[PDB]
């Protein structure tokens, strides 16, 4: 019934971003979130510079047409600090301090050089090939705003400003359990109708890999005491409470009554595929959110909702979610109306070197291996039925949480 | 001169993948490559089960054509072993061990409730409904094969088998550092013709976020003595080691000869750009990359060259860099023939929903921003001239190293 789209933005609306910070050396910060802008003490370049290597001259002698003949030089950091005769000009090379008054700087290939002068060429455009200081970065500027996630694009040019550490918002912190009789622990022996719990870890390596810090707090036993003793717990000390399997999403049963008991839980019926049910909402200190017991279902509800909330959680200004693309699929995909179908497929090169998609196999959610033979989501349209070969599809490549 | 793809062969096909391995639990194996071939101990599923929430029946009772009373209930792991008499039904939740004499499930809407038992509208066919034990994965089968990266695409299927811990190969140690007088840490105060060290901020952050064990030595001073001590002591700890900045790429000095002593280092001119001078060889015990001075071209050459030598060497048998695709240009692009060019670009959709690729501005390796702005590599081909508006061009994403 109700549409991610709807979902996404009821919970995202609901959310307040972290704002506690701490300090941290440049080399701890990655995928860390600055938490205030970062304001360069320095210009750059520091000074107006040559862009080509060439000669430094004035417009005036360029109109006497003859040869100027080399008064001096500037290099690297040895800068032309002296006397600039009139109807000469500078050799200069590129880095290097334009001389006091120098007007333009001509690439020495656009210059047949003599032995008694140098001769121009191309008319000389004023200001051309200098970097004048602070065209780079202005000292007092905004070199990168609160907001932004910091990676080796940026926490170089931080270095570079002189900077040794920032401020980033802290880590979120989520908690995250599971719950059943049916589950045991691997290396434990697998009892009548029993099943080794897999979602918690699958949860767990994404929170751990999307840079949260985790509270795992194991399997909770089966009983209405045990399980509110785990929320009161997993709520003290977390942001975000996750339920990995085994809390309701919707059916009738005792954790559905501690769940109702200890906060305000909305359970939805997404209209998506695989999956339907989903479970959210705010408890004490914290936002809840609860996963349906299907292995695919749940890392998928969780990498199209969770996600997303604790980008958002952790004072990231971009969306985290990859951008899609349009395709063409090379498999014939079964889809049928009603629901919007996240199923996996392949993307890799054709012959022509376009992009195209293939179908994993079977899209059924009573295996998991479509996870990783994929590596990208095919979106289709909730109202879209049946696809050929050849139709056109959005396609939205896994991220590094699936390899 | 050299070729990259030359370069790159040239380097991997030297190069000698770890096989040293240390067993870990599941939950600290993210990005760990499989040391040895998962072999599934079970067959999955483990009994045969139902494909759905509705009754486990038989086609004996199905055709009398009258109401079964339920009998009783299998769940997720309450396993009815109770007596099932004939005309019965059994209700049963998926997931759960289909009894002891099941021929078949129903689901809900081919389910009418009676007062006197359950009707069956729709027809019942031999078989429907009941996973059978092992369709998925049947045990003595390798599930994983060794070289496999594990994420969670794998790490739950793993879990799934009961498997707590896998031998992994160990992380692969690179020693980092660089030299030269002019080289100050950040914070300090910038002397007169000094520079705050970046290189080796950059390099230390990609590589942790490749997962190698980074030893990071520092700056060391301009003495053939400490440069000495410190080659000497990083190739003792490491298969790898880099120099980020200072130590000789084919300039004449005594970096160069200190590493002529000290292992076969060969000097390449690549036909790449940015940059061309890239350092390669063994020394006694690891291998060993030295990188330009500049900042673009560090950058870029670690990507394209250092990072596929870091892959290999770590056991993964995935070419561990990003897929090219062919995508249009809405941006001019100035490009001289005799060097691939690895210019920097912006992936973006535009109104047709088609993806096209502008450029981020200044190519030139004097500014950083382009790594920032960007989001891909426009792989220019290396006899092409320059690119207008409309033409096909070849792109390669920006992985997670920078955003």
């Amino acid at each position: 019934l109700m549409s991610l789209d709807t979902a996404l933005n009821e919970m995202l609306s609901r959310v307040t971003p972290l704002t506690a910070q701490e300090t941290l050396p440049l080399v701890q910060c990655f995928g860390r979130i600055l938490a205030s802008d970062v304001v360069s003490p320095l210009d750059v370049p520091g000074f107006d510079n040559s862009a080509m290597d060439g000669y430094a001259v004035r417009l005036a002698d360029i109109a006497s047409g003859q040869p100027l003949p080399v008064a001096g030089k500037s290099f690297a950091g040895q800068p032309y600090h002296g006397e600039w005769p009139a109807g000469t000009c500078i050799r200069i090379m590129t880095g290097a301090p334009v001389p006091e008054g120098c007007e333009a700087v001509v690439m020495q290939e656009q210059t047949e050089q003599m032995d008694n002068g140098v001769r121009f060429t191309a008319e000389v455009r004023s200001g051309q090939n200098i970097r004048r200081r602070g065209e780079d970065i202005s000292a007092g500027a905004v070199v990168f705003p609160a907001g932004t996630r910091l990676t080796t694009a940026e926490l170089p040019v931080i270095a570079s400003l002189g900077i040794a550490e920032v401020p980033v918002i802290r880590k979120v912190r989520v908690a995250l359990f599971s719950t059943g009789d049916e589950l045991q622990l691997p290396g434990q022996p697998l009892g009548d109708g029993q099943i080794y719990d897999t979602n918690r870890l699958a949860v767990h390596l994404m929170l751990e890999q999307l840079g949260c810090e985790v509270i795992n707090l194991g399997i909770i036993r089966d009983d209405p005491h045990a399980l509110r003793a785990a929320f009161i717990e997993a709520d003290s000390q977390a942001d975000v409470v996750i339920s990995s399997g085994g809390v309701s999403v919707g059916e009738a049963d005792y954790t559905k009554t501690i769940l109702e008991e200890l906060g305000e839980i909305a359970f939805w019926k997404l209209a998506i595929k695989p999956g339907k049910p989903f479970a959210f909402g705010k408890l004490s200190n914290s936002w809840f959110c609860g996963l349906p017991g299907n292995p695919v279902s749940a890392t998928l509800t969780f990498y199209q909702l969770v996600q997303p909330l604790l980008a958002k959680l952790s004072g990231n200004t971009a969306s985290g979610l990859p951008a899609r693309q349009r395709v063409r699929t090379a498999s014939r995909l079964k889809k049928t109306p009603g629901r919007l179908d996240f199923q996996r497929g392949v993307l890799q090169r054709n012959a022509d070197g376009e992009l195209e998609v293939t179908t994993t196999g079977h899209q059924g959610w009573h295996i998991f291996s479509s996870f990783s033979l994929g590596n990208c989501f095919i979106v289709l349209e909730r109202d879209r039925g049946n696809v050929e070969v050849g139709e056109w599809v959005e396609v939205e490549p896994f991220n590094a949480l699936f390899g």
